[PDB]
């Protein structure tokens, strides 16, 4: 089908950033309730990222997973490019942490399963993510989670700095182990209510990253400080996979 603006009815923003608004959105035919960007198309090309954006859309026809947000098409007119996704009723992981403070062992541990399971899927398409980060986390109606925005994305091997790997900060080859640092500083930041390596500005972030400078507080239990600490090897090898991370005692003691 090719779309036009016309077979929707536009609701209230969804979330905002620079590149463009998301919006709720009603397809008048068949009444269905969905998601649309809307992206600039100066923006993108000053920035150069149509191509990232077209790679992104062709990834998006093949993945189909419960817990990967849909990317059902997209359309453009002269000015704007407009992506039609799925809508997520119960928002971003992102203002739900802002709401909560941190996340008890039991929610966190079943976002990380979800979350592996996920990326489990991805990495066996060869498809590795990049930009893991609660922002990019969105709620289904049932409360599951779902992995969104895959313009980062690429096949392996090939804002803040604070989920980004060593391998990626210093501007080298990496392939899956990403996904795996990016999902430990995301148990962290969901137990704690902030990332392993924050800091107040780029460079001493950057220099946390690479020499792996992060401590625990009292609260964050043994099981919790074993599979974080597991994952954030600066070795990408050393690291740990998704299958001993869904095995992993404190997974199995606490996700539901
Ligand atoms: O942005 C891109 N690609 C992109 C954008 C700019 C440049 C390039 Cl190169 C690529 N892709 C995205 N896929 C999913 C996205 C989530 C949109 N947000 C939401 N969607 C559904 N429900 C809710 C509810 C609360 S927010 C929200 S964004």
């Amino acid at each position: 089908r090719q779309w036009t603006l016309e077979d929707f009815d536009i609701g209230r923003p969804l979330g905002k950033g620079k590149f463009g608004n998301v919006y709720l959105a009603r397809e008048r035919q068949s009444k269905f309730i969905l998601a649309l960007k809307v992206l600039f198309k100066t923006q993108l090309e000053k920035a150069g990222v149509e191509h990232q954006l077209r790679r992104e859309v062709e990834i998006q026809s093949h993945l189909r997973h419960p817990n990967i947000l849909r990317l059902y098409g997209y359309f453009h007119d002269a000015t704007r490019v407009y992506l039609i996704l799925e809508y997520a009723p119960l928002g971003t992981v992102y203002r739900e942490l802002q709401k909560l403070s941190r996340f008890d062992e039991q929610r966190t541990a079943t976002y990380i399963t979800e979350l592996a399971n996920a990326l489990s899927y991805c990495h066996s398409k060869r498809v590795i993510h990049r930009d893991i980060k609660p922002e990019n986390l969105l709620l289904g109606s049932n409360g599951e989670l779902k992995i969104a925005d895959f313009g980062w994305s690429v096949h392996a091997p090939s804002g803040t700095l604070d989920y980004l790997p060593p391998e990626m900060i210093e501007g080298r080859m990496h392939d899956e182990k990403v996904d795996l640092w990016s999902l430990g500083v995301l148990c962290y930041e969901f137990l704690v209510g902030m990332p392993p390596f924050e800091a107040h500005t780029y460079q001493e972030t950057y220099r946390r990253i690479s020499r792996v400078e992060f401590t625990f507080p009292d609260f964050v239990t043994e099981g919790a400080r074993d599979l974080i600490s597991r994952l954030l090897k600066h070795n990408a090898s050393q690291r740990l996979t998704l299958a001993e991370v869904l095995e992993h005692p404190w997974i199995k003691a606490n996700s539901s």
